[PDB]
C-alpha cells in the first residue's frame, strides 16, 4: 500500500478494549520528548488533521528519572486536573533537561508557582485522591500496552506510530507525515 503496517505504524498483537481513540506517551526526561513537543509540535499538529470528536489524551511516564520520574507522573496529574499543561508543559521539559534546575518536587512545585498557579492549589491537588486516581491511570494505560519506551503514540488501542519508518530530512515532513499517519490509522 502506501501505509504498511510495520512501516509508519505496528500493530498491536494484544489489542487494547476501551483505550482513549489518541493516547501518547512522554516523559520530561525524554530527549526526543523534549524535540516532540518543543521543537515539533506533534501533538497540536496532530489535533489540526484529526476529524473531530477526538479527543487527544497524553499521559506521563515512570521509567525514566527514577524517584523524579514518579515526581513528574504526580506533578503531570496535577496538570491534567486543574486544566494547566498548557502552562506547565514547556517549563517542565526546560527545567530538566536545559537550564537542569529541577531535582526535587520541589522545584517541580517552582514551575507550578511561577506560572501562577497558587500553592494552596497546587498542595491541595498534589494530595487529592482525584490526582491518585489520575496516577493510576497514567500507570494502567501504560501498562496496558507493554509501554517500554517514549515517545509513543497510539491510535484505539490496535496501532501503535512508528516514527522511525518515516522521512525525517525535513522536520515539516516529519510532522506532517507523522499527522497524516494518526489520521489514516483514526479512520481505519
Amino acid at each position: 500500500a502506501q501505509y504498511e503496517d510495520g512501516k509508519q505504524y505496528t500493530t498491536l498483537e494484544k489489542p487494547v478494549a476501551g483505550a482513549p481513540q489518541v493516547l501518547e506517551f512522554f516523559s520530561f526526561f525524554c530527549p526526543h520528548c523534549y524535540q516532540f513537543e518543543e521543537v515539533l509540535h506533534i501533538s497540536d499538529n496532530v489535533k489540526k488533521k484529526l476529524p473531530e470528536g477526538v479527543k487527544m489524551t497524553k499521559y506521563h511516564v515512570n521509567f525514566m528519572g527514577g524517584d523524579l520520574g514518579k515526581d513528574l507522573t504526580q506533578a503531570w496529574a496535577v496538570a491534567m486536573a486543574l486544566g494547566v499543561e498548557d502552562k506547565v508543559t514547556v517549563p517542565l521539559f526546560e527545567g530538566v533537561q536545559k537550564t537542569q534546575t529541577i531535582r526535587s518536587a520541589s522545584d517541580i512545585r517552582d514551575v507550578f508557582i511561577n506560572a501562577g498557579i497558587k500553592g494552596e492549589e497546587y498542595d491541595a491537588a498534589w494530595n487529592s485522591f482525584v490526582v491518585k486516581s489520575l496516577v493510576a491511570q497514567q500507570e494502567k494505560a501504560a501498562a496496558d500496552v507493554q509501554l517500554r519506551g517514549v515517545p509513543a503514540m497510539f491510535v484505539n488501542g490496535k496501532y501503535q506510530l512508528n516514527p522511525q519508518g518515516m522521512d525525517t530530512s525535513n522536520m515539516d515532513v516529519f510532522v506532517q507525515q507523522y499527522a497524516d499517519t494518526v489520521k489514516y490509522l483514526s479512520e481505519k
